[PDB]
């Protein structure tokens, strides 16, 4: 069980995808971190610049970490286990096409996906599970954490 011993978590946009607005890249991603913020003690701090605990950037193919991403469609992004260094950081494929609607893809939910990761969470094979390895669309308007996410960051940090 890798987990944060902090609970006050920063955050850092290192870049953002032309695709969408840069308001609409810090709403997707802040709203993200709310939803796992409202089932567990984490409270998330973005910090213009410096060093975060969790880093976030749209990166291609080949980005200096061993887990070159694929073009479009296949694997949408990835990010790490809670850690010093590259751990908790977030990655997304900078050549998928990042909406705020229904159409494919929805950063909202890639990056709430991602976040999960970064706090100790593992995919589910519950298919209503936001943890599930694949993407499906779901409304984002309202939206809330399945219960069996919440059962997964409640029983690693309450
Ligand atoms: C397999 C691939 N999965 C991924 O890229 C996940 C790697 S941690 C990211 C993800 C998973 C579920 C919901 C949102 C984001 C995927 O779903 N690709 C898009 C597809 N379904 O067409
Ligand atoms: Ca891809
Ligand atoms: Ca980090
Ligand atoms: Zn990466
Ligand atoms: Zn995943």
């Amino acid at each position: 069980n890798p987990k944060w011993e902090r609970t006050n978590l920063t955050y850092r946009i290192r870049n953002y995808t032309p695709q969408l607005s840069e308001a609409e890249v810090e709403r997707a991603i802040k709203d993200a971190f709310e939803l796992w913020s409202v089932a567990s003690p984490l409270i998330f701090t973005r910090i213009s610049q410096g060093e975060a605990d969790i880093n976030i950037a749209f990166y291609q193919r080949d980005h200096g970490d061993n887990s070159p991403f694929d073009g479009p469609n296949g694997i949408l992004a990835h990010a790490f286990q809670p850690g010093q260094g590259i751990g908790g950081d977030a990655h997304f494929d900078a050549e998928e096409t990042w909406t705020n609607t229904s159409a494919n893809y929805n950063l909202f939910l890639v990056a709430a996906h991602e976040f999960g990761h970064s706090l100790g969470l593992a995919h589910s094979s519950d298919p209503g599970a936001l943890m599930y390895p694949n993407y499906a669309f779901r409304e984002t308007s309202n939206y809330s954490l399945p219960q069996d996410d919440i059962d997964g960051i409640q029983a690693i940090y309450g």
